[PDB]
């Protein structure tokens, strides 16, 4: 009542989604289990938070955009905009696919029984053996064959395309036509119905966590999901993916917090109301994991495989594990629903945040055409289509290994700490730590600790610089369930995608720079000095 005031900032969101449930507990399986949290929990409480709160700050301070605000930060990195803007254009290509996943699950659910659940379908190969009777070549588990066979149908290398999954693209189609008909119109409810649209995740996520934990053999999944195995810790990509799962989760680097900031008043305590968020969002991955991770130890015991053999490594984790607990719950159906009504509804979440906010920031830069001379309607309809047909490319049957690659390069890996580096360092080292605090001073009320100044200046960019020598020099190339080996050409496709984000700023610095006139020294004074970012108090 009084106090959900404070719950109210809660109901924004940012706390749960397809980051926590769907793809934190898939990156901790790939890296392993109590190794993976190690580097999660360092950029946590070092880079994370910071960054977040960074974010918000400037959004705040400047009452800007994320492309508008770089505009009166530090003029000379304002590419760092345009990065995320292509960034958040690559992310709505693969994040809607896995909704589309999710929509099939939803269209198989309403049976009498499971299809997941026996072999006696005929996409089933002949090596099918119940779980209950696994323990009596190699046998595969009946939820593995009808995710690999049915929903993905997967093809020996992205480069057998094959054909397009009708299903698969029909059911694409209509989570995109729905996002646009939620777009196009802005519908949405609020008033009582964000009480269940915020609670039902939760409600759900705890059924599956006490449904995990009543499963024997868990104890063996939990810990493996805890104990940390220290020589894992070399390999840096563990690093990479820690960094870049807390990135994707709190949704920073993207500009969309900066954008949801510059919404916040500028007398507002923010510093509370960002680690509020931000530890919401880490328990709930942390939580989330435990209820995957006992899954996953009850099927090595009852299957007798090992933990790290027993499911995916790459994605689709939520898709063998949580549809496996479902049919061991009583009247498994409508558990199954449920489960991808939440799913979808987590998904349909960020994927309309996501969308609108590169809409507006699109439409930001130049309208004067794009929207007041020209119906801006129009705009939304192509965009969409243009992020739907690229998505088409992981619809074939050889879509399962591009759509790694976009999950692994569009929006993760280098690009993230290469946004999350030039932001700290603007930051810290161009605009001042000090100069900023003397804004957040008026901005919350009080002077913050030297936390914030010591992650922006120091562990911050000492971490995503460390990231990028180690996984320079020790290289390993990207692996889809650490059996299939990419060509040389879809790796490069991988950095292409990367690199079309990161080449942002230092094109638009060559840019500004010549578009300047008069000796270098006068150019770089000039584009180094802050618009008055605080013009707007
Ligand atoms: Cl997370």
């Amino acid at each position: 009542w009084s106090s959900k005031i404070d719950f109210v900032l809660s109901v924004a969101g940012g706390f749960v989604g397809l980051g926590n449930v769907w793809r934190f507990p898939y990156l901790c399986y790939k890296n392993g289990g109590g190794a993976f949290l190690i580097p999660y929990f360092i950029f946590l409480f070092g880079s994370g938070l910071p960054v977040f709160f960074l974010e918000i700050i400037i959004g705040q301070y400047t009452s800007e955009g994320g492309i508008t605000c770089w505009e009166k930060i530090c003029p000379l990195f304002s590419g760092i905009g345009y990065a995320s803007v292509v960034i958040v254009s690559l992310l709505n290509v693969y994040y809607i696919v896995i909704l589309a996943w999710a929509t099939y699950y939803l269209f198989q659910s309403f049976q009498k029984e499971l299809p997941w659940a026996h072999c006696n379908h005929s996409w089933n190969t002949p090596h099918c053996m119940e779980d209950t009777m696994r323990k009596n070549t190699n046998f595969t588990s009946p939820v593995i064959e009808f995710w690999e066979r049915n929903v993905l149908s997967l093809s020996p290398g992205i480069d057998h395309p094959g054909s397009l999954k009708w299903d698969l693209a029909l059911c694409l189609l209509l989570v995109w036509l729905v996002c646009f008909f939620c777009i196009w119109k802005g519908v949405r409810s609020t008033g009582k119905v964000v009480y269940f649209t915020a609670t039902f995740p939760f409600a759900m996520l705890l059924v599956l966590l006490v449904r995990g934990l009543t499963l024997p053999g868990a104890g063996a999944g939990i810990k493996f999901y805890l104990y940390p195995d220290i020589t894992r810790l070399e390999d840096p990509q563990v690093w990479i993916d820690a960094g870049t799962q807390i990135f994707f989760s709190y949704a920073i680097c993207l500009g969309a917090m900066t954008s949801l900031g510059s919404y916040n008043k500028y007398k507002y305590n923010s510093y509370r109301d960002c680690m509020l968020l931000g530890c919401l969002n880490s328990g709930t991955s942390f939580v989330s994991g435990f209820a995957i991770f006992s899954i996953l130890g009850f099927m090595a015991q009852e299957q007798g495989v090992d933990i790290a053999d027993v499911a995916e490594s790459g994605p689709g984790l939520a898709f063998i594990a949580y549809p496996k607990a479902v049919t061991m719950m009583p009247l498994p159906t409508f558990w199954s629903i449920l489960f991808f009504i939440m799913l979808l509804l987590l998904g349909l979440d960020s994927q309309f945040v996501e969308v609108e906010g590169q809409i507006t920031s699109l439409v930001d830069l130049y309208p004067s055409f794009l929207r007041k001379g020209y119906r801006r309607e129009i705009f939304i309809a192509f965009v969409c289509s243009i992020s739907y047909l690229l998505g088409l490319t992981m619809v074939t049957e050889g879509g399962m290994y591009v759509f790694q690659l976009f999950d692994y390069y569009a929006a993760s890996g280098v690009c993230l700490l290469w946004v999350a580096f030039f932001e700290c360092f603007v930051i810290a080292w161009i605009y001042g730590g000090d100069n900023l605090y003397d804004g957040i001073e008026d901005m919350i009320g009080y002077r913050p600790g030297p936390w914030m100044k010591y992650s922006w200046a120091v562990i911050t960019p000492v971490l995503c610089v460390g990231c990028f020598i180690f996984s320079l020099v020790k290289y390993v190339p990207l692996t889809y369930n650490k059996t299939y080996v990419y060509p040389n050409w879809a790796i490069g496709l991988g950095w292409s995608l990367a690199l079309s984000s990161m080449l942002c700023v230092p094109l638009v610095i060559v840019i500004r720079l010549c578009q300047t006139e008069g000796p270098f020294l006068v150019r770089v004074k000039y584009l180094l000095t802050p618009r008055e970012p605080n013009r707007w108090a």
